[PDB]
């Protein structure tokens, strides 16, 4: 079976679920691919509303994995980014991250228009933890959504953060534990498919047009810092430490 | 006796008080006339200072009425805004929402420069509960002023919250028990009056100026989007189930 | 001795400690030449990493003092502006706040990149206490770093806030008991310090920039506005009964 499937929930919510065990939900090529065939399929069923995105176990997404990282410091890989494929989906998603999200996997959640975090499970932008600045509009998302300082700290440190953590810290998101998240997620759906699907598209299309206009520049501005900082010769070494 | 008075409390801080019982503080004509009037008399009285907006009883204000949106779904009525009569007032405003605020009612305290809500009653951008998107450039203020998550599930759901279930979740804003709204607000404003008007004026201009510079395109913006959801098939229908 | 020392923590971490006895740390001209000095001899210190800045017993910063805004009054001085001092160092900054910080010294603090307040001391942008404007881009940083609600709150009333009341408010900073404020931000610093200086310059420059883009005309148009609203009648005999 593939590892993105999608599901039925009823009143127009659907469930995309993530579920390669091999890399842990990460960036992995049959993640990427699984992804795109589900939000095509979503965007073709006139009938979907709200899409809930989850991942399996105790892992939301890992991102961009140590091993991918290595190969671009030989200048094997360029840097992924999801952002589109989540940005282009016109009907609102719910990011119900049950398990732990590192790096791009933070930012893949952190997409979507509403996150629900697990109080058990761990959070990052690791970018600085291997001594690189972010990619993926870290930085804007980050301030819009979490706030200005937990972003700074976060993004300035690299750290894991437990949901509980953030969640003393005044995060502004629902933070349940890891068995309610999905629960959580869907029940919020629920309340928001009870709209007609032509002012749900409507309003997300008007709620998200600030971001969009700055998020091009975003990725951009980011892109150019990371290629200078990712390739310093400490940078490999650092990586390695990490496995 | 008109339905919205002016009592002056002491040090150039003055209460406007809806009292239209018989819409419960709707924006019926005779509420539109006597904020009108009330806050003429404000403008003309350069020794006031602060003014503490407030309602009646379980009630601050319900915005527009379920049958005046009937009327609109036949083209009878146009969309009303009260902005302006808010935001013309060049010294401060403190919103002392005792009761229930609902739709457009919600947002005319919000439009305040101070907002204090009680903690037993009922708050709702109701909108998309009678399936349609937001007038009043809702998106813009409350984003602003309650934060982009709050606002981005309000505004999706159309719910009513009570002002408990906003203080649990993080709202910037004081939630003190109904009995207490006004005379927290009446404390706040004695201490605002402490200032030079000059001064108020001045520091009121300045801080509201970013907000001032993006409304006129808010309003636009959502009006335009409104007249397409507003006006489909099943709308009429969906009103008329929430009488 | 000098009133600004500058020592060594270890692993690139400094601390700038302000102990000017004799102005409670006051923009006295010992302060700002020992403030100038010390971050000459940071910026001259390819080993350092992450600056903490702070002051000595009950004191963080008391800003501009009450003798010095009499001078003011009869024309004798111009404003003091420590922002460009601040904002020129490249590395991270970390306030910690172990003292109270008045006016333009709760501004110093948050100029910086990370803050932390003391429970037990008290804060306020105070200018508003004597009965005019604020200078030092007061509304911008406090809007952008407290939220857009204690920013409205602190800055028209100019009142004293104790940190305990600041966390009960729910300010995004830590908030903790005096004698552990410094203890914390050289833990924070060291945190940072795992980063290659390189990457923490780039990072430090990108989250920087908006802030940096509008810091100018903030400036300017406060500075505008302070000097109509500090040269009004009444504002010297203000000023003298807060002595
Ligand atoms: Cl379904
Ligand atoms: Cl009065
Ligand atoms: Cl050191």
């Amino acid at each position: 079976n593939a590892v993105v499937q999608l599901t039925e929930l009823g009143n127009g919510v659907v469930q995309i679920t993530m579920k390669d065990e091999s890399s842990r939900n990460g960036f992995s090529p049959s993640i990427v691919e699984g992804l795109r065939h589900c939000f095509s399929v979503v965007a073709q069923n006139q009938q979907y509303k709200v899409v809930i995105l989850t991942g399996y176990g105790n892992y939301f997404s890992s991102g961009a994995s140590k091993e991918f990282l290595i190969r671009k410091t030989r200048g094997e890989v360029e840097v992924l980014d999801l952002s589109g494929l989540i940005l282009d989906c016109e009907i609102p998603i719910i990011a119900a991250m049950q398990g732990h999200s590192f790096g791009g996997g933070l930012l893949l959640g952190l997409y979507a228009d509403f996150v629900v975090f697990s109080q058990e499970s761990v959070y990052a932008t690791n970018f600085m933890k291997y001594g690189f600045t972010p990619v993926g509009a870290t930085s804007l998302i980050l301030r819009e959504k979490l706030g200005s300082e937990l972003a700074q700290e976060m993004i300035y440190t690299g750290e894991n953060y437990r949901g509980k953590e953030l969640a003393e810290r005044g995060i502004p998101f629902p933070v349940v534990s890891r068995q309610d998240v999905l629960n959580y997620a869907q029940q919020l759906g629920q309340k928001i498919a009870k709209s007609p699907r032509l002012s749900l598209v409507a309003l997300k299309q008007h709620l998200s047009a600030d971001i969009k206009a700055k998020f091009p520049e975003a990725i951009k501005k980011e892109l150019e810092i990371h290629q200078v900082t990712f390739n310093q010769p400490e940078i490999a070494s650092r990586i390695q430490q990490e496995f």
